[PDB]
C-alpha cells in the first residue's frame, strides 16, 4: 500500500447490497471524528429544523460514518477538519435543495463570501450558522497547510458557483452526468482526498489520470442516485437531481427499469474506471498517482458500502 | 482443495460480487475436452471451428474455472459430457426448431442406465461420444447415476422445447435457467464433490439456487449479445431483445437494464443465503453456497474475456 496505515479494511461482502468492485475501509481516528461532526451538527444547524434532523441522521452510524469510511485514507489530524468542513457544505445542502433555484444561489453566494484567505470568524457574529460554522473551521484547515490553502479556497469557491446553478431538468444523461459529478460534490471530495493525504498532483500528474478521475466521479454520483431515489422521489424540489428520472425521460421508461438502467450504467463505469487505470499503469507512475489511485478507489468504494446501509435513505417522512 | 483462487479485480470488465477459481487439473481437463472435441464434431465444420475458440482460453478454460470446486477424475467427465451438449448447442441453434428438437429427441435415446455404447457406433458423432463419457460417468458413482440421467433426460426435453418469442422478464427469465444449462451446471457442481442435497436441504434454498441461475444464465446473454444478436436463429434467447421488446428501447439502453438486473440478483442471492444462515445448517448446504459461487463467479470471470464472445470492429 502507498498510503499510511491509518485505515481497517471493511469486509463489504457480508453487506448484500454493497455491489462495487471498490474496497472500503474506516479511519483509525473514527470516534474522534464522530465527536467533532456531531460539535459541529450542533452549531452548523438550529435545533427544530429539517437541516438539524437530517445530520443526526446522516451521523447514526451502524455500519460506520460516512466521512471516516469514505475518507479512510486521510491522516487523523486532517481527517476531522475536512469532515467538519465538507459536514457544513451538507448541512447547505440539505437546506438550500428545498429551496426555489434564484434563492438558494443566493444562499450559495452568501455562503461563499466566508471563503477568504484573510478569514477571520468573528466577521461573521450576525451571519447565518452555517456562514459561522464554516469560517471557524476554514481558518482551521488554512492554518494546518497554508501552501495549500490558496488552492483549496479556489476549489470551493469553484464548488459553491457551479455545484447547484443550473436549475432546469435534464432530459439525456450526456448531458445530466456532467454536471452531476460538480453536483453531487465530487470536485470537492476528491481534493479533500488528496488533502487529506497531505499530497498534491502536478498538471502532467493529474491529465494522465483525467479521465479515470471523470469515471469514478460518474461513479460516486450515480451511485448516490441509485441509493438515494426512494427518498429524493417524492421531495418537493424545482430541480430533482437523480439518474432515475434522466432515464425515465430519456427512455421514456418506468421508474423500476430506469434505476435497472442506472445500475447497470454505474457497473460500466466502475469497468471503465478499472481499464483506465491499467492503460494509466503501463507507463511509469508516480507515487503520488499511486496513492490517489488507492485513496479514491477506497472513496468511491466506502461510499458505496456507506450508501447502501445508511439510515439517511431509508428513514424518512 | 483442488483450486486455487484468481484475481478478479485484475479484469476490468469482470463484474461479479462472487469468486473465482481454477483447478490444479486444468492440464488434463483441457487435453480431454480437445480429445472429445476432435471425437464430437466433424472436420472443417463450424461447430468444430467454435469448438476449438471455446477452449483458446487465454485466461483458463470454461470447465476448469467454473466447475473448480470438483475432484479432478469428476472433473475430467463431467467437463466433457456437458461439451457434447455445447457442441450439441452450436449445432441444433443453427437449425429450424422442429429439425432441433428431433436432434434433442435423437441425442436422448443414448441417455440409459445400461448405455452401451457400441449400440451406437452408427450413429452421430454427438450420441457417439455422449455414449462413451456417459458410461464412465455412470461407472464412475453408480449410486448417483439415476438422478444424473433423470436430469439430463429432463435437461434435453425441456431446455430448448419453447420456440417463440419472450415479450416479457417474468417468463424468460424462468426458461432462460433452462436453457442456459444451469439446472444440469448445477447438479454437477454437487456431484463433481461427491455429494448430494436432501429433498428439505434443497428445498431451504431453492430461492438462492433460483437467484444464482438468473444471475448464470443472464450473465452469459450480458456478454454473449454482441455475437448472437446477428446469428441466424429463428428463436432468439436473450434478455437483451426481451427488455427492448417489454420496455421498447434501444439494445444499447437494454443491455444496461440487463446489468443491472442481474447485479440485483447477485444481492438478491445474498440476500437469501444469509437469511438462510441464520438457521442451523448442513455441511453440504456449505459446501453448495461456496462451491456455487465460484461457479456463477467464475463464469462472469471466464465469459467477461473469452473469445469466443469477441466482434471486431
Ligand atoms: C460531499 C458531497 N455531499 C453532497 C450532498 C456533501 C456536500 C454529500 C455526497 C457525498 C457523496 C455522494 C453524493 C453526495
Ligand atoms: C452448460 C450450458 N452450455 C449451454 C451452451 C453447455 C450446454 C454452456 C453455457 C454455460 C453457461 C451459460 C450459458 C451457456
Ligand atoms: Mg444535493
Ligand atoms: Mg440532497
Ligand atoms: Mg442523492
Ligand atoms: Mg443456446
Ligand atoms: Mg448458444
Ligand atoms: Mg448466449
Amino acid at each position: 500500500s502507498a498510503i499510511p496505515s491509518v485505515f481497517e479494511t471493511l469486509q463489504g461482502y457480508k453487506v448484500p447490497v454493497f455491489f462495487s468492485r471498490y474496497p472500503a475501509g474506516i479511519s483509525i481516528a473514527a470516534q474522534e471524528v464522530e465527536d467533532a461532526l456531531r460539535k459541529i451538527d450542533e452549531e452548523a444547524s438550529e435545533e427544530g429544523t429539517r437541516e438539524r434532523r437530517r445530520a443526526l441522521i446522516r451521523h447514526t452510524n451502524p455500519y460506520g460514518d460516512p466521512f471516516t469510511i469514505c475518507h479512510c485514507s486521510a491522516f487523523p489530524d486532517r481527517l476531522a477538519l475536512l469532515s467538519c468542513l465538507v459536514e457544513v457544505m451538507w448541512i447547505h445542502d440539505d437546506v438550500t435543495e428545498e429551496m426555489d433555484h434564484i434563492s438558494a444561489c443566493r444562499e450559495h453566494d452568501e455562503l461563499a463570501k466566508v471563503l477568504q484567505l484573510d478569514i477571520d470568524p468573528s466577521k461573521f457574529e450576525s451571519g447565518n450558522v452555517r456562514q459561522k460554522s464554516l469560517a471557524v473551521v476554514l481558518r482551521k484547515a488554512i492554518d494546518i497547510d497554508p501552501k495549500q490553502a490558496p488552492a483549496m479556497i479556489e476549489m470551493l469557491r469553484h464548488y459553491l458557483a457551479t455545484f447547484d446553478n443550473i436549475g432546469g431538468d435534464f432530459t439525456r444523461m450526456e448531458e445530466y452526468m456532467p454536471y452531476r459529478i460538480a453536483n453531487c460534490g465530487y470536485w470537492m471530495s476528491s481534493y479533500f482526498i488528496r488533502w487529506g493525504m497531505d499530497m498534491t498532483l502536478s498538471e502532467e500528474e493529474y491529465a494522465s489520470i483525467e479521465q479515470f478521475d471523470i469515471a469514478m466521479g460518474n461513479v460516486l454520483g450515480l451511485t448516490n442516485d441509485y441509493f438515494s431515489w426512494n427518498i429524493e422521489k417524492d421531495q418537493e424540489t424545482d430541480r430533482m437531481r437523480n439518474g432515475v428520472v434522466v432515464l425515465m425521460k430519456e427512455h421514456h421508461t418506468t421508474a423500476d427499469a430506469a434505476k435497472m438502467m442506472l445500475l447497470g450504467v454505474i457497473v460500466e463505469q466502475e469497468s471503465l474506471a478499472a481499464k483506465l487505470k491499467e492503460e494509466r499503469l503501463k507507463k511509469p507512475a508516480s507515487k503520488e498517482i499511486l496513492q490517489y489511485f488507492e485513496a479514491i478507489e477506497l472513496y468511491v468504494g466506502g461510499s458505496c458500502y456507506w450508501h447502501s446501509t445508511a439510515p439517511r435513505y431509508q428513514v424518512f417522512e
